[PDB]
Parts: C-alpha cells; sequence; structure tokens
C-alpha cells in the first residue's frame, strides 16, 4: 500500500462539477441511449459521458489528471466525430471543449501543486 492519495480525488470531484456548469442543456450529463442509436458504438470506440466519467472517478479509477482529462476529451470527440455542426449536441460539445479547457487548466495546476517539488506554489 501507500500513504494514500485523497486530496487528488477531491480536486477531480470539484473540477468535474465546474465542467457541468457549462452544460446548461445537460446534453452530455447523461449517456446517449442505444434504443435510438443502434450504431452508436459502431462509430464510437470508447463512449464517454459526464455520468459515466463520474462512476469511474468515484471508483478511484482516475489517479492522474491526464486520465481524468482523457475521459472528458472523448465526451466531446465521440460527439464531434459522430454528429456534425448542423446538429445540436455538436455545437454543445464545442463550447465545453473550448470553455471547459479553462476548468481543466485551472485544476491541472492544483493536481500538480499538491506536491511541493515539480510545481511551485
Amino acid at each position: 500500500g501507500s500513504s494514500g492519495s485523497s486530496g487528488f480525488l477531491i480536486l477531480l470531484r470539484k473540477t468535474l462539477e465546474q465542467l457541468q456548469e457549462k452544460d446548461t442543456g445537460n446534453i452530455f450529463s447523461e449517456p446517449v441511449p442505444l434504443s435510438e442509436v443502434p450504431d452508436y458504438l459502431d462509430h464510437i470506440k470508447k463512449p464517454m459521458d459526464f455520468f459515466t466519467m463520474k462512476q469511474n472517478l468515484e471508483a478511484y479509477r482516475y489517479l492522474n489528471f491526464d486520465d481524468f482529462e482523457e475521459d472528458f476529451n472523448l465526451i466531446v470527440s465521440n460527439c464531434l466525430k459522430y454528429n456534425a455542426k448542423d446538429t445540436i449536441f455538436y455545437r454543445a460539445a464545442v463550447r465545453l471543449r473550448e470553455q471547459g479547457g479553462a476548468v481543466l487548466r485551472q485544476a491541472r495546476r492544483q493536481a500538480e501543486k499538491m506536491g511541493s517539488g515539480p510545481s511551485s506554489g
């Protein structure tokens, strides 16, 4: 075992929320239904969402920001790779990737400042 890494967990939980704030429509807040999209995966190799990422996070699956960030990226990618600008979910994902960036950029420094060494503070 190890001393334990909790602080990092909190930072993530707090960050994820910030991202949601941007999503006022809650288009990604929930996982896309297969009943309406039988070929969902057929185009998406790794389907990620705000709800899905949460579960993994609560399961201590994300130990390094990079990972916690990856999931999010997909949420937008799989959406921008499956749908087109014309659609809604598309324009909604673009905003998250743009604005959200600030959230992941502000929280990133924290996950690093935690350890007084490779990052000042």
